[PDB]
């Protein structure tokens, strides 16, 4: 095979090209993503019981759908939430890998069983199954730079024209507003009704009546007169318009010809909702949009195409209203992969620069230099084969590919030099002795390398799947780096390498001599150590053990992780005020934050835009959100300027506030894993104690979390109790009194909260018509005697009479978490503090809570417990198939275990770099150690596959080995340091994830430094010991 | 591998044997249409919402299903349309090659969170989503002969006994009707009903009660009895109506060659094969004729099976002619028969191989892949017709035994063999991997060429080795030439202009540089004619068939569109008589949509045969009649052909979307519309520029103020379903017609329902029970609205669809009607939809298509010869046959399509096949030492006849394409023109630049050794 190709370099060139274009054409027509899915998909299941209190929708819905929702299939955990506002949600988070939408039909096809469980009124209502997304892209917020345009005002417009076109942008699943639209809001009175004996449904039905449009068919009909002149379809009436009109509804006419108008018995307004978001941006009133990714989209394309429309838009937009972007996940993405780019090409000149110090000729440096292109273009192809994306997990697998994937065009190059130098061959004729013997330590390089990152692939979760992104990437450069060993390096050593060896070139005064100078001495006196080292056994053999303990000892010291979090130039507070808070004094807290933030952050703050208020839906008032978003990371300081210091300032300066529960959050690592950065834990319920306990449980957890310094932000994801009303209907009373069930709720619907009845037209612009109660009457235990609802005979039988109301205290929401009701506790670790150490003194917290309250990590915490337990495993599984792999190619046990001996050696110089760098044992990590047991196999194969064949040969063990040393010091050396000095760039990367570069370099350049300075020792050792201890049958 | 079956020639013959029956095998099981699923997958979701106006159909159910559609995989463009009628359509059209079922499946699935956010009337008629067929495969007229049947008799029979029979045939997916069947009319009279006092709800009411236990005679229902007095007498139903038995809907009005009739539009199902389908349909409606009443008798006014089988027919006629004239040329330059028959023989094997590949890919005998097999006739001859020459010129020279010969010649040409079929098959290959329509079209060439050339090779290389070593007689000249006649002429003339060709390359090769001058400017001809070249997509059939559409001025009744109709129908029967076999019109059915002003028209031609080559062509009538119907100032008439794919678009030419970027409203859409047909009008390189649509229509709208309603103690329910009942129609109960149950409908008379004071007639029964006149609280007045609403991807658009005019291709009328809209105001954008998004598609990936498939050659040549010296030789004679390719695509008045793209590819694999004749035997010689000038000498002088004949078959083989005249002549001259031009010049020029590129880049670049 190397000899076909030696003898026909074009046909190699052809196939490198075709490799090349192929990667050409893959790169343009690759997904640019920040991270490819990594989030397990999860379904929701909403329900609606109107006018049930929050105990008596979990009771009635919630429980039977946890019930029948138990038994899916790849099903992982339930969260679910009882709201006050009549709203019951079922989330169901399935198995990383699962597709969502077979796991939407087994949730329907259950659903189909539970509906009927489910109360009647629910079930009329509606129930829905949909997956979750949830994935908020980007944030706009419009601003009327004149103030000519009210906010009110610059509500409806966002929400006319601008949120209608946005909804339709491919991607684009949901746009949340932060404005409601001008509506028909009809404020009825129930005095008035009262007064003239008008029940509200007899308003809604004359508003029915009154304000539609019906085809009543055409003037002119087909079966038509002899001659005729038209033919027009003919309409009933019209919708009204103006709010005048809708004053003049009659609703009645008296005898006396009196007519009962609706302006008489109610008030019209074409206003606003009641609570709508008093959103601000940069301490200016503004309206805003929440786009959101639909499941199984890219984030990039998405927004590029919804800022490309708002752009659009924004010609047409009214003078002195403009849109600014708020929050922006696009920036970073961008900003990352241009860094690991960078980094990436600076390893290849760092790679060309080692290799050009090794081989002093030119060409011979080039030869392995062509099959990085090659090589990478070929691994874009691969992953466009697959369907994988332009990721940051693949960048990084491209990165640590690097070196692995020059290693054996460097041995093959630098073999040929020595034949050249040595044996003064022509270049064909080294080129050809030179395959010939080292055919087998390229295919043992490529299998050692990549047989580690073939089981990684088969883990589940989000940690198998980001195993998986390394893996693919990894394993296809290993084998194209392989095959352009043997095929493209051996044609070009034999066609560009001159034979400058035999034109005696070589001796020119320079760096380079003095460089040559002290490799001789050193690989002298390397070998000199090595003989004496071969002589004195039990001294290294004691040294290995200590070094065996000094591993376990940091494998157990290093703090564990998932994943390391990224400035990515944003940050969100969140603001709670006791229960029962207005939305003034929210405001107020809002405008402090924003002062602090605009005086003490005015260097790095690009723009601020809080959202007050949970909005019209929303119960409370109290809680608020700003979206922060930070100058670009060059202009920010990159000490002070960072965002995890802005945070920590921030939060100092937030917990010395003492008016609002405010904490400064960064954004989650993975968008769909979670909420907000740090660990997620579930405060489950075991015992079935009352809910009031585990309140007190969840105030006592986080009174200790305060305690604790190594634990910050520490939050309770959820509402405090505040008195709520209980509107109770008794449905064998009201059956009794002969009224319908349809028709109270109606009423209920109407009083207590809001109704919609039709549309009307509004500029050409059909909007909603809702009927209201009036602002003092609220459906209050004190005016529902107020509201009537007239039965079948016509008699208005008080409200009161069949219903009871009460303001009874108790949680607004309601939380269930795999049938336990749960508070969900989230915050972070302490600066310097591992998030596995954090999840450990939390579970030391609960513990020490009274017992029966038991805690059960959810999301990215549950995952980062999943990657810790199993990564032993894969470890062991990694271990187990490269000694496999190894025993096969080389026909013996000896020799692998002799391999396998050397894996400590890199693994302790992984540890201690991790250690000393102050990293953690994150899944980046992880990825690492197993790069760095398969370069410490490299290392010992290059000198134990030759000196097993000088064995099987007959020379003496201790020559060939001696021997086998002196001729692969060189190339462990240079296929060293070309993979110390390409992934040097990511240790030392800065801006973008720079956080995410380090993790992954850092170790695997302290392996592959401590893999040589101690296996170029400790081979020749292991295998002398083993050779000793198992001699060949000869 | 030659020697084996050399030695072994019965194994070879074996070979080819199960080649030609597994050939056989394959033809009698392979599909039969016109062209492969080249149209992308299209779903439509169905809405319908009764007694709603287009504009809040469109507020309330159309923007909800597209908003939530989007994020649909593989979606390319959404369109809906929202009808007055009450009916709203959504057309999802996915990415060609994206899976139908898959489609709809993901189409259902996104529709579920849908449909609670629709409204409650919509969500109970329940929405549909289902595969767009769209398809009319056949419309059948149903004429009563002797006149003993009305036009409703012959619905009514049709929607009784035929509709329902052809719906459950095998591939019928939908089946609509241009009538409807009988309905017990009833038909009110305000007089009668005043003169009893009684409201039209008394009617409705006391009929829905009336009820197996069904009225069957009208007779019956003029005996109901509405009330009775106290006096004992009783109103019945035919004292206050006149019951008659009439139609449930009177939409449509159709008429067949000036007779009143009926008809039936057959739909194909997806997936289904279209002759197949047609032929089940047709023979159904033979055996459902057998008991048709007397006088009863169906005709075929549109079918698409005539035009596909005649150019079925025509491909295969023309392949038949293609391989005489390959036989005939061999036989011109290989004197001898056997020597002729030897090539001769690949032929039925290479095409029933390449019959079992097509096969075994699941692909079709469409006329793409007739076409394909058309060109390789010419193009898998060239490696059989090498060796029979290789072994002739041993024979002759040597004078070795045909064995001998040939054992040599396949040595000795091994290489030039394997270069030929990696020249004429690496071209085709990039080409398979292009997507969309033209992607579609391009793997059918793909797929079939390469199989060819594949086993075009492996015949050169088995089969032709064990035909010359047996059939070939060995006295080759044992009697000389033996033909004193025509032959030895030839013969000399070949030798001398061999001669002469040959002093006339050493001269080149002495003065190189006037000849490099050349070649500049030929690649500067190349390029200026490439960009003066006009682009287009597909070439318009003569089909036999055309349609003309008829649109009156909005607001036009019934009557007044049938004048239209009849002066239409009176112009054709005149003017076009000896060219139209049948006319079929069928008022109230419209491509833009329904309503009594517009009639959608079917006109069948006569036979090719009968109909004249220059006058009767569909075109030229088309013309004819575009000029003549422009002075009809009554209504917007149009007459257009057929679209060229059947499912990509609604009529032939272009399809844009002319959509409201700005949100300026629908009036501000409108008048742009206007204001760009009025441009477009203008113009003259553009023709029957219309709107795929409806102009806005007046309405009437009643005004009830509730004040005076309740007044009286008038309920607004009673008051809508009395003005329900009267001016549209209300459908009361069922009754049985001959064990069918039929429905039964309430209106107004025709007098008391045609003029807006008609309202006035009326009564509503108050609370009280008196009678009070609609006059008292309703007014009348009129507005204007918009009978049909269409958006497209989000945006409000109206459809503008034309024609280029004659001379002038589709590309230059897109550029134009872009340059229209940027004349419009601004805010007003455009889209190209339907064939014209595929056409732009297709030119914008042309380029790449060039590029890549030129450096796969060159790559392949490389890797093959060893050399980069080789292919840049080869390479630089491709502009050689691209200028001729060009010239004779602009000679005879072609523009740049998708055939012309798939020629220039072969004319690229042609010229690289000669150069490759020529410079592997003068790298060869140069290689073993020889002089580089005496070595390319030598190798054209050797190589010449080959080169000459290896063409002359081609060339000979594509002319009956170029030169013929069936029903799909166009797509054949399209593809043939242009590649015998290039073939032409590529060898014309070739044999003489060929040497020059050599010796110039082999002095540049001498061989080290």
């Amino acid at each position: 095979m190397a000899n076909f190709f030696i003898d026909r370099p074009i046909f190699a060139w052809v196939l490198a090209i075709l490799l090349c274009l192929t990667g050409t054409l893959a790169i343009f027509s690759l997904p640019v993503e920040q991270y490819p899915d990594l989030a397990p998909p999860n379904v929701r299941v909403t329900a609606n019981y109107p006018g049930a209190s929050a105990q008596t929708l979990e009771n009635t819905v919630t429980q039977v759908i946890e019930q029948n929702m138990t038994g899916l299939d790849n099903l992982m955990y339930m969260s679910s939430q009882s709201s006050g506002t009549g709203q019951a949600s079922v989330t169901l988070s399935f198995k990383a890998g699962t597709d969502p939408d077979e796991a939407v039909q087994q949730v329907q096809n259950q659903l189909q069983s539970a509906m009927r469980k489910l109360p009647q009124a629910v079930q009329n209502q509606g129930v829905t199954v949909r997956k979750t997304g949830d994935t908020n892209i980007l944030t706009i917020a419009f601003v009327s730079t004149d103030g000519s345009m009210d906010k009110q005002d610059i509500a409806d417009y966002v929400a006319s024209n601008i949120q209608d076109p946005l909804s339709r942008v491919n991607g684009v699943g949901d746009i949340d507003a932060y404005g409601s639209q001008y509506s028909m809001r009809i404020w009825l009175d129930p005095a008035k009704l009262n007064s003239f004996q008008m029940t509200a449904k007899d308003v809604t039905d004359a508003i029915e009546s009154q304000n539609a449009q019906i085809a009543v068919g055409q003037l002119g009909g087909t079966p038509s007169v002899d001659k005729q002149a038209l033919n027009a379809t003919i309409n009933a009436q019209s919708l009204l318009q103006t709010p005048e009109q809708f004053r003049d509804i009659t609703l009645r006419v008296n005898q006396d010809g009196s007519e009962v108008r609706l302006g008489d018995v109610a008030t019209v307004e074409m206003g606003a909702e009641k609570y709508d978001y008093l959103s601000r941006f940069n301490g200016k009133p503004a309206s805003g949009l929440g786009v959101k990714l639909a499941s199984g989209a890219n984030e990039m394309a998405t927004a590029e195409l919804v800022l490309n429309r708002l752009d659009e838009l924004a010609q047409y937009f009214p003078h002195g209203l403009e849109y600014k972007v708020a929050y922006e996940t696009t920036s970073f993405v961008k900003a990352s992969i241009e860094d690991v780019v960078k980094t990436l090409l600076e390893a290849i000149a760092l790679v060309f620069l080692v290799m050009y110090l090794f081989l002093q000729n030119f060409r011979a440096t080039l030869i392995p230099t062509i099959a990085v292109p090659v090589v990478l273009m070929g691994t874009f192809s691969v992953l466009y084969a697959f369907g994988y994306s332009v990721n940051t997990l693949t960048m990084f697998a491209m990165v640590l590919a690097i070196g692995l994937l020059v290693d054996d065009a460097i041995v093959v190059v630098e073999n040929v030099e020595r034949i050249m130098s040595e044996e003064g061959l022509t270049p064909r004729e080294a080129t050809r002795k030179s395959m010939g013997q080292i055919q087998g330590a390229l295919v043992g390089i490529a299998m050692v390398l990549s047989a580690v990152f073939v089981p990684m692939a088969f883990f589940g979760g989000t940690t198998g799947a980001i195993y998986r992104q390394f893996s693919i990437t990894i394993v296809a450069a290993m084998v194209l780096s392989v095959l352009v060993a043997m095929i493209l390096t051996p044609a070009l050593c034999a066609t560009l390498l001159k034979p400058l060896k035999k034109g005696e070139h070589h001796g020119q005064k320079g760096f380079f001599a003095w460089f040559n100078q002290m490799f001789n001495r050193n690989a002298e006196r390397y070998e000199k150590g090595v003989a004496k080292i071969l002589h004195r056994s039990l001294r290294w053999i004691v040294i290995y053990v200590l070094l065996l303990g000094g591993m376990v000892f940091l494998f157990l010291r290093l703090p564990t992780s998932f994943l390391p979090l990224e400035d990515r130039g944003m940050f969100t507070t969140s603001v709670q005020l006791p229960s029962g808070s207005t939305q003034q004094q929210t405001l107020k807290v809002v405008e402090q934050i924003e002062k602090y933030y605009f005086t003490h952050e005015k260097d790095n703050i690009m723009s601020v835009f809080a959202t007050v208020g949970s909005g019209p839906g929303g119960n409370g008032q109290n809680v608020a959100r700003m979206f922060i978003r930070l100058k670009d990371w060059s202009e920010r300081d990159s000490k002070t300027g960072t965002s995890f210091a802005i945070i920590e300032r921030a939060t100092k300066a937030f917990n010395q506030i003492k008016e609002a529960r405010v904490i400064a959050s960064s954004p989650p690592a993975i968008s769909g894993l979670g909420s907000s950065a740090g660990f997620d834990m579930e405060l489950q319920d075991h015992a079935g104690a009352g809910h009031d306990a585990l309140m007190a449980a969840r105030n006592q957890l986080l009174a200790l979390a305060a305690e604790n310094p190594e634990l910050t932000r520490v939050r309770h994801n959820g509402l405090d109790d505040s008195p709520q009303l209980q509107i109770d209907i008794d449905q064998r009373k009201a059956q009794a009194l002969g009224v319908a069930i349809d028709d109270i709720n109606d009423t209920l619907q109407t009083a207590w909260g809001s109704s919609y009845v039709n549309d009307f037209m509004d500029r050409g612009r059909v909007k909603k018509v809702y009927v209201q109660a009036a602002a003092p009457y609220r459906m209050l235990p004190d005016d529902i005697n107020l509201w009537y609802v007239r039965n079948k005979d016509g008699g208005m039988v008080p409200f009161s009479a069949f219903a009871t109301s009460r303001w009874e205290t108790g949680s607004p929401r309601l939380e269930r978490y795999n049938g336990y009701s749960a508070v969900e506790i989230v915050g972070e670790a302490a600066p310097g503090v591992s998030t596995g150490t954090a999840m450990d003194i939390m579970e030391s917290l609960v513990k020490q809570l009274p017992n029966g309250f038991g805690l059960e990590w959810t999301a990215m915490s549950y995952q980062e417990r999943l990657s810790g337990a199993q990564a032993p495993a894969l470890y062991a599984i990694s271990l187990l198939v490269v000694f496999l792999c190894l025993a096969a190619l080389y026909e013996s046990w000896s020799v692998p275990f002799s391999v396998m001996l050397v894996v400590p050696l890199g693994v302790i110089g992984a540890l201690l770099a991790t250690w000393m760098r102050g990293l953690e044992n994150d899944v980046y990590f992880q990825v690492g150690l197993l790069t760095v047991i398969g370069l410490s196999a490299k290392n010992a194969i290059l000198i134990v596959e030759f000196a097993n064949e000088m064995n099987q040969k007959g020379h003496d063990l201790f020559e060939a080995t001696l021997h086998a040393c002196r001729q692969r010091l060189r190339p462990i050396l240079m296929t060293s340091l070309a993979f110390i000095f390409g992934v040097l760039p990511m240790a030392t990367s800065t801006g973008a994830g720079s956080g995410g570069q380090h993790a992954v370099g850092t170790g695997v350049m302290g392996g592959m430094i401590s893999a040589t300075i101690l296996a170029i020792y400790f081979v020749p050792l292991f295998f002398v010991l083993v050779r000793r201890r198992f001699p060949l049958k000869p």
